[PDB]
């Protein structure tokens, strides 16, 4: 009955991780059935990343150029095709561990589990949220490229992210499982930057509801607010504006705590204005926003 | 790379999770080769939790009393025996997913990952620490009893925790995989409470070396301290006394940054006396105490399994 940053169990994804090498470059690939997805920049080398032409680089590559490996075993790549920023290699072996899966594109503010990898082997798993500026603040040392974010519903894995690169600020950028980047980024060593990021207002409130559900109700107050006035304040603090939609989503949690949503806004409003009094919420000494209402409901 | 709180990949432990039932009581079990480990209070029903005689209740228990399930399939239990607060069920089938493994008892301040399960099916994995008062600030709903905690080494899974129960505090308590409780707790619905917690000073130091490694180093200074002086401060802020033995466990991290342990203590000392000044460390508004010296080497030196 506590509150941990939880990830989905990583098992189904672990049995999908492989290693993909081209010359001196190695990163991670996701092996599903007879297909291996990985970031297309596994083909660039040195003075390529300096704006390269992937069509041009790919056409010059042969199926034997790709050294794919599941543990000891190489897998024979018997075909390929680019799809936006991914490579979709074909192989002569099917992965018997392939779980029920689908590809989904995820909205900013949502969360997922990341199984970080290096040379095809799992290092660790962790939960995070897609920032509103489309970056993710993960733990990603060079070589982790091709790690995947995923969600798990019952038996079925929804892949939503593959890591590609780190930005200057030190945050990370990637694509869905169809090669589409998240955010206005390109896989080239051109100097790009993160859009400004806001705090995920919807998540903070869910987190605050999770505090209450756990016997922590010190931040609560008696006043209320309109949606209008809460936004006027929250946006001053670089919080994302709040929509009636966001309010409804908080419906079940309010029902469960008895605390009205705008009242909880009134609480957050006060927390934003008046520091935090050195007090802690769920052990945190700042406000958390990498928890969705779904998550809170799930864990609590 | 940022710096997150990572759990170990849970696949190998997922492969050993099962469902154990005695009448109405359904919890989780750990299936290794032909043994299933679960908390012995699975035998209890209702007010048996109120100080029960496990020795006598079990004497009346018969093998087929136990309903053990992996996925849809039933695992025939063909024998049982108690080991402190655990049941050891014998089954007719060796677990084909049994990983290389061992049991170890963990010490206060050490960390590990928990795979929280329900009806023998995993729901989530997270990273927590064994508190100084011998509790764990976990996340458990009812049904999670039998959920296990582990660390992985190369290929070898080290099981160190099996969840039994929650305290009035909202914290959690359970055993090593030999049935031995952590701290002074017994598996009975009686009146037990956790002692006051302290901040795991060793870990906070590790967390600070971590920051430095990531180039987050605004908090260092050109000064040092003694154990005694650092301890006279720490203890005012409810930090655990740092021992010479602790100092040695930081050796790898102090060598990799070339910053002496006592030199970092002096910086910690000043963080305590002067707060953080609105600034952050690894983006955190506060000091982290649940990353071990080991966790850091691991996560900052891309170690896989």
């Amino acid at each position: 009955s506590g509150f941990r940053k939880m990830a989905f169990p990583s098992g189904k994804v672990e049995g999908c991780m492989v290693q993909v090498t081209c010359g001196t470059t190695t990163l991670n690939g996701l092996w599903l059935d007879d297909t291996v997805y990985c970031p297309r920049h596994v083909i660039c080398t040195a003075e390529d990343m300096l704006n390269p032409n992937y069509e041009d680089l790919l056409i010059r590559k042969s199926n034997h150029s790709f050294l794919v490996q599941a543990g000891n075993v190489q897998l024979r790549v018997i075909g390929h095709s680019m799809q936006n920023c991914l490579l979709r290699l074909k192989v002569d072996t099917s992965n018997p561990k392939t779980p029920k899966y689908k590809f989904v594109r995820i909205q900013p503010g949502q969360t997922f589990s990341v199984l970080a990898c290096y040379n095809g082997s799992p290092s660790g798993v962790y939960q995070c949220a897609m920032r509103p500026n489309h970056t993710i603040k993960g733990s990603f040392l060079n070589g982790s490229c091709g790690s995947v974010g995923f969600n798990i519903d019952y038996d079925c894995v929804s892949f939503c992210y593959m890591h590609h690169m780190e930005l200057p600020t030190g945050v990370h950028a990637g694509t869905d499982l169809e090669g589409k980047f998240y955010g206005p980024f390109v896989d080239r060593q051109t100097a790009q930057a993160a859009g400004t990021d806001t705090t995920i207002t919807l998540n903070v409130l869910a987190w605050l509801y999770a505090a209450v559900i756990n016997g922590d109700r010190w931040f609560l107050n008696r006043f209320t607010t309109t949606l209008n006035d809460f936004n006027l304040v929250a946006m001053k603090y670089n919080y994302e504006p709040l929509t009636q939609d966001h309010v409804d989503i908080l419906g079940p949690l309010s029902a469960q705590t008895g605390i009205a949503v705008l009242d909880m806004c009134a609480a957050l409003k006060e927390l934003l204005q008046n520091g935090m009094n050195g007090r802690t919420i769920l052990g945190a000494a700042a406000l958390e926003d990498e928890f969705t209402p779904f998550d809170v409901v799930r864990q609590c």
